[PDB]
């Protein structure tokens, strides 16, 4: 298992990161029951870095996850999660029964002046290791880092922009280097596009991107090289992206993606399907 | 296009009803609002807003969008000491509706505190009818038995009247005895009876997954999608007033409407129940 420093953060994070797939909805019990075993498996097999944002919100799930994490040693895992935002961090820290969060990041106006300062105060207190931000659009990330105070934002998290099908994050990597920001990729598979089963029912991806990615998955199938294996291989394949956050419930998926990323990537196959995904490279569906 | 009566409640629900589904929840949101508009346009009055209760921003958008449709043209339902009454109040407040048609309860002794409270809210005329929601029919039976009489008007249940599971059948005589309307849900087994297949999180055992995949590719070779047969079967029983499917895009809603309005091939249902053999009613809860 390979590790990267998360920018100027000091945390050695594994090139893949477990994101604890969404638990809300009916059958939530099954999903969180499996997610606990997945946390254990990811830690036992190399993933320091667990994000539990989907647990941010559910009293009982968060508390028995606090039990589960109390089963694990102090330095055995790095944990990150999502005016009154101070009390929110305090509240959910109590529910997790952890004594301090390794990194807090803001979901989503001028978060620049209200939430981020409170989290900076919290980092000075000793209860939060580092601060970061989460968003969909890289222009928004640039905006908020720009108008914030210097060296406030230590990490950024962003979705579907370093894949076989989307390449945008490159354009911003330099910028992050210039302001000392660790980069966290997420959704390596394009949320179904780089899957061999296909794309979920809610996915609004245009018909063209859908067809390009389905044909790439078919070519991968015919070459005996699963498209998801290639996608997860590729999202952790950039030395400037410290880590990528994949979401799953069953521990089998954690172990499969571990086995994938630890196996050598086929750069010729990357060239091939990046070609087959034609005009649809960096086509957006947000 | 076909309507039945929800037990004795006097609400006329279509055989198929829309249960709008679950980062990336805003995109699902907008699509789901368009989907409820499409469904109400095509006759699917029964609208369950349970996944919106919990996010102020999420319930507000459907409240404001739904204000654009006539009140008598749709029947609405949602999820829920007497904190339940305050929950109903606030749900109406963000949905900007003066009357909820059906109010349900998820999940121990809700028979003496929660259900009497919701009954009181019905007495006042804010809610029309009161029901319960569970994955286990035994738990539904317990609640109905131990509750005050004629309290439980609706019972919602998942993955127990479909091509692979029909454990709801055994309880239908009971539900008729009690005066309880039945709302089926998840007619696809949450991916089993789909051509694409099962999500990663699904716990269903190897044998069930394989039998359903074989039935699926058989349906494919026959030119008759497994999803069409699934939704047709689920709505095919007259003692089950309505079946609730959770979709996001409006195209799925239109597909399912066209599917239920097509006749069902019972020979195909039996050829599929032969592929789903010892796996019928195998639980994964």
């Amino acid at each position: 298992m390979e590790y990267r420093e998360l920018g100027k953060t000091g945390l050695k994070v594994p090139v893949l990161s477990y994101g604890a797939s969404s638990l809300g909805g009916v059958f939530h019990s099954i999903k969180e029951s499996e997610a606990i075993q997945s946390v254990f498996t990811a830690v036992e097999h190399g993933l320091n870095f667990i994000d539990v944002s989907p647990y941010y919100g559910h009293y009982k799930a968060e508390t028995v996850l606090g039990k589960a994490l109390k089963e694990l040693p102090r330095e055995s895992f790095i944990l990150s999660t999502k005016k009154r935002a101070q009390e929110s961090v305090y509240e959910s820290m109590e529910r997790l029964n952890i004594d301090h969060i390794d990194l807090i990041n803001v979901h989503d106006n001028q978060v620049v002046n209200e939430t981020l300062p409170a989290l900076v105060e919290l980092k000075e207190k000793g209860l939060v290791g580092h601060v970061g931000i989460t968003d969909l659009q890289l222009e928004n990330l640039k905006w908020v880092i720009d108008h914030a105070a210097p060296d406030t934002v230590e990490a950024v998290l962003n979705f579907c922009h370093y894949s076989l099908n989307d390449d945008k994050l490159v354009d911003f990597l330099d910028y992050f280097d210039e302001k000392g920001v660790g980069v966290i990729n997420a959704s390596p598979f394009g949320m179904g596009l780089l899957t061999q089963r296909g794309v979920p029912e809610w996915h609004p991806a245009p018909k063209s991107l859908i067809e390009a990615c389905a044909k790439a998955a078919k070519f991968c199938k015919e070459q005996g090289y699963p498209i998801e294996k290639l996608a997860v291989q590729f999202s952790v394949s950039n030395p400037r992206i410290p880590t990528t956050l994949f979401s799953s419930a069953k521990s089998e998926s954690v172990l499969q993606n571990i086995k994938y990323i630890e196996e050598p990537i086929d750069w010729s196959l990357v060239e091939k399907v990046k070609e087959i995904i034609g005009d649809q490279q960096r086509v957006s569906w947000a």
